[PDB]
């Protein structure tokens, strides 16, 4: 039906330096 992994992917780009 969906995937909560699409929420952890944006968290990976939030670590931008």
């Amino acid at each position: 039906k969906w995937k909560l992994f699409k929420k952890i992917k944006f968290l990976h780009s939030a670590k931008k330096f």
